[PDB]
């Protein structure tokens, strides 16, 4: 599964919705 909330997160990653993949999986709006 994608990257979860508070996971890593490279340039340009796969995360997971709800999620921004700004270095790590910051979960906010």
């Amino acid at each position: 599964y994608c990257q979860k909330w508070m996971w890593t997160c490279d340039s340009a990653r796969k995360c997971c919705e709800g999620l921004v993949c700004r270095l790590w999986c910051k979960k906010i709006i």
